C-alpha cells in the first residue's frame, strides 16, 4: 500500500535508594527505525545498558543489543484483530571487573502472537504472548535457554477521554536443556492503567502489583538483568504535535517489601522522541 516509517530515540534511567551508596544507577540509550507497508512491519533497534555515565571509560559491566523484528498483521478488524512477530536480538556483554569474564554474545529468538478481540462496544480482550529461545554463552550470562512472557487482559472504555486496562502479566524463564539450572524464575503481576487521552496530551497512571515472584539470583548477591520485576506506581506523559513529532516522559517508583530491616526502592525516568513519515 502506502509506506509508513518511524524513527526515534529513547533515553531511560533506573536508580536504587538510598543516598548512599548502593551502586548507583543504570542508563539506557536507544534508537529505532521501523517500516511501514501493508500487514508487514520491519523494525530495528539498538539499545545499550550500563552504569550512569562518567566514562573515562571506567564503566562496569555494560551491554549493547541490536534488534531486528518483523511483524505480520494477519487479520485486522473491529471484531477480532490477530498478529505475529518473529524477532532476533543479540546481547553483547562487556564485563569489566567480573573475574572469569570478558565478553559474551547471547542471542534471543522471539515468537509472539498478538490479539485484539471485541467483547462489547465498551470491553475488549487484547493481549500478546511471547515465546523466546536464548542461545549462546548461557553459563556466562546466566540466562535460561527458554522463556515465556505474556501480558493479556481487559480494556473498558468510559469514553474517548478515559479508559481502563487491567491485565495479567506473566514471565517464566526456564531451561529446556536438562541439566541447566541458571536463570530460572517466575513473575506474576496484575497491571492496571487508566489511559487519559486529552487531545494531544496523553497521561496514564498505572501500577504493577506482584502476585507471586521467585528467582534464582539477585538477593545475596548477584548482578542485575532480565528479569527483574517490581511493584510500581508510575505515570506516563505523551504529546503529539501532528508534525509527525511526538515526545514522552515517564516516571515510576518501584519497591520490594522485605524482611531485612526495611525495603529496596527504585526509580525509573524515561524521555523519548518519535518522528513519523
Ligand atoms: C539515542 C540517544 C538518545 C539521547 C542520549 C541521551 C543524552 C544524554 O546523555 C547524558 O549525558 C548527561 C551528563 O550530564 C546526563 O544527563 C545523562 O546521564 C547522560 O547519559
Ligand atoms: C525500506 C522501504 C523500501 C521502499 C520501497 C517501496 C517504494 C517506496 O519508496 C521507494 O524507494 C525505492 C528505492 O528505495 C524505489 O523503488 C521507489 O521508486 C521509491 O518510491
Ligand atoms: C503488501 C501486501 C502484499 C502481501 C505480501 C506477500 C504475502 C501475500 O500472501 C499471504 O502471505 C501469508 C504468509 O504470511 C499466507 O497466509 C498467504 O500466502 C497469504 O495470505
Ligand atoms: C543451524 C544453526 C543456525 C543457522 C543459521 C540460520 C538458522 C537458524 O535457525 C534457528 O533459529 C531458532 C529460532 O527459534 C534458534 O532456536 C536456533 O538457535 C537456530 O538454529
Ligand atoms: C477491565 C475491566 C474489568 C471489568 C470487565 C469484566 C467484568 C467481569 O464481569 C463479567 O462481565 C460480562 C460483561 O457484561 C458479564 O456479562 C459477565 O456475566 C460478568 O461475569
Ligand atoms: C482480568 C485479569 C485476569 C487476572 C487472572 C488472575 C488469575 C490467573 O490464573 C493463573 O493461571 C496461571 C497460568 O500460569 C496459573 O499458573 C496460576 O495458578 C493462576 O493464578
Ligand atoms: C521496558 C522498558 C520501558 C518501556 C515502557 C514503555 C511505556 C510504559 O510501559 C507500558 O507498557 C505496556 C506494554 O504492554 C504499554 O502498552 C503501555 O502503554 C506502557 O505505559
Ligand atoms: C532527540 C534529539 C534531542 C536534542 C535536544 C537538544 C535540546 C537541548 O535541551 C535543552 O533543554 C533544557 C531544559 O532543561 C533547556 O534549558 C535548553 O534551552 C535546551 O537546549
Ligand atoms: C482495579 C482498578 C484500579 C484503577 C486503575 C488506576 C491505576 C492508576 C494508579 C494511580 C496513581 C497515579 N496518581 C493517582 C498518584 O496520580
Ligand atoms: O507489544 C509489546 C511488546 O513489549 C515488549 O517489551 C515485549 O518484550 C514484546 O514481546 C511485546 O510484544
Amino acid at each position: 500500500n502506502d509506506w509508513h516509517f518511524n524513527i526515534g530515540a529513547m533515553y531511560e534511567i533506573e536508580n536504587v535508594e538510598g543516598y548512599g551508596e548502593d551502586m548507583d544507577g543504570l542508563a539506557e540509550p536507544s534508537v529505532y527505525f521501523n517500516a511501514a507497508n501493508g500487514p508487514w512491519r520491519i523494525a530495528l533497534a539498538y539499545y545499550q545498558e550500563g552504569p550512569v555515565d562518567y566514562s573515562a571509560g571506567k564503566r562496569g559491566t555494560w551491554f549493547d543489543r541490536p534488534e531486528l523484528e518483523v511483524h505480520y498483521q494477519f487479520l485486522e478488524n473491529d471484531d477480532f484483530s490477530f498478529g505475529l512477530t518473529g524477532g532476533f536480538r543479540n546481547y553483547g556483554y562487556h564485563y569489566v571487573d567480573e573475574p572469569g569474564k570478558d565478553t559474551a554474545n547471547m542471542q534471543r529468538w522471539k515468537i509472539a502472537p498478538d490479539w485484539d478481540v471485541k467483547l462489547t462496544d465498551d470491553l475488549r480482550f487484547n493481549g500478546w504472548l511471547s515465546m523466546y529461545k536464548f542461545a549462546n554463552d548461557l553459563n556466562t550470562t546466566g540466562y535460561a535457554d527458554t522463556r515465556v512472557e505474556t501480558e493479556t487482559g481487559l480494556q473498558y472504555t468510559f469514553n474517548e477521554t478515559v479508559a481502563l486496562r487491567v491485565n495479567y502479566y506473566l514471565e517464566r524463564g526456564f531451561n529446556m536443556d536438562d541439566s541447566r539450572n541458571n536463570g530460572e524464575f517466575s513473575t506474576q503481576e496484575i497491571r492496571a492503567y487508566l489511559p487519559l487521552t486529552l487531545g494531544n496530551h496523553s497521561v496514564t497512571p498505572y501500577t504493577r502489583i506482584g502476585l507471586d515472584r521467585w528467582s534464582n539470583w539477585d538477593w545475596q548477591d548477584d548482578i542485575e538483568r532480565e528479569g527483574h520485576d517490581f511493584n510500581r506506581v508510575g505515570l506516563f506523559y505523551g504529546y503529539d504535535f501532528q508534525n509527525g513529532l511526538s515526545v514522552s516522559l515517564e516516571y515510576a517508583f518501584e519497591w520490594q517489601d522485605h524482611d531485612e530491616g526495611d525495603s529496596d526502592k527504585f526509580h525509573y525516568a524515561g524521555v523519548g522522541v518519535n518522528y513519523s513519515f
